[PDB]
């Protein structure tokens, strides 16, 4: 009945959840369920695009499910409690305890390099790994993974320790924030160079979620103050990579929205002007429109719709 874990597609096309009895997978826009599979002990739950493969943690090892023939194709023994889990067509990436482990996806599913001590914050997306330093928690590591190996880069990102971290779809940019929740920063992943800095507000908050638009142009952000912020990271020209003269020649949300609330959530971009917020406790999916007046050059958000999540 209740919802144990939940996560999006790499795409945000779908949302997967686990209850005590099951794991279910939905379409995000619009919300109807696609699939339901009964299962005990489904905990931390992840999918792989829209492929037939799903991973979950028994509640202590890692089941790799194949939904065609309906069976584990492997179980993987885990040393510690699990925090984060990422699938790629050639890596399974797991943060357990105080270490990040990386297995081969397929094959003998072996452990392809040495467990990684990290400060407890990490993302993996499209071949790129970001994690805080074991000791200076406001520092960040960024490195590409390669088969054909060759089995990275180190960024001083925040004064206070990193809260979370969020790659954009292509992989070239990562967003950061700290337990301060005031400054939000963006780095080129080729080299860890600060690209752009923003302000959420003046007081301190903890950021619940951040996400990029398919575009790569914008970033959504939600603080426990329950205000949704959108930032314009790059405008059209900046983004399409044009020239811009007088670029050389000698920042806040473009819009925000106060949320309707009664503790945690996740944001999906269903389009380059639409978002969905998911609330686990209420099993509820808010959909927001992102409007633009081109006479003035201004943006506003509205809340189109609230749909209950069928279980």
């Amino acid at each position: 009945n209740p919802i144990v874990d939940y996560e999006f597609n790499q795409d945000q096309s779908c949302l997967i959840v686990s209850t005590p009895k099951s794991f279910d997978i939905y379409n995000v826009h619009p919300l109807k369920r696609i699939m339901s599979q009964e299962m005990p002990d489904a905990g931390t739950i992840r999918m792989l695009h829209r492929t037939n493969y799903i991973a979950f943690v028994s509640t202590e090892l890692l089941h790799i499910w194949d939904d065609v023939k309906k069976q584990d194709i492997t179980r993987v023994k885990l040393d510690a409690a699990v925090k984060d889990l990422f699938l790629s067509r050639e890596f399974i990436v797991v943060s357990q305890g105080d270490v990040i482990s990386i297995f081969k996806f397929g094959n003998p599913w072996n452990k392809i390099t040495e467990d990684i001590k990290f400060g407890g914050v990490c993302e993996f997306a499209n071949g790129l790994l970001v994690y805080s330093n074991e000791f200076n928690l406001g520092q960040i590591h960024v490195t590409r993974l390669q088969t054909d190996a060759e089995q990275g880069v180190l960024v001083k990102a925040h004064a206070n320790p990193v809260k979370m971290v969020r790659l954009n779809r292509k992989g070239d940019m990562v967003a950061t924030c700290s337990q301060d929740g005031t400054l939000i920063r963006v780095f080129q992943t080729d080299n860890g160079v600060l690209v752009r800095e923003f302000r959420r507000g003046l007081d301190r908050t903890s950021i619940i979620d951040m996400r990029w638009s398919p575009d790569g142009s914008k970033l959504a952000v939600v603080s426990d103050k329950w205000t949704l912020h959108v930032f314009e990271v790059f405008n059209d020209a900046e983004n399409k990579r044009h020239v811009l003269k007088d670029w050389i020649n000698i920042e806040w949300s473009i819009c925000n929205f106060k949320l309707k609330v009664s503790n945690d959530c996740k944001i999906a971009w269903i389009s380059d002007t639409g978002l969905v917020i998911v609330w686990p406790n209420r099993r509820l999916a808010d959909t927001f429109k992102l409007n633009y007046n081109d006479d003035e050059h201004v943006w506003w958000l509205q809340l189109n719709q609230r749909n209950e999540i069928p279980l």
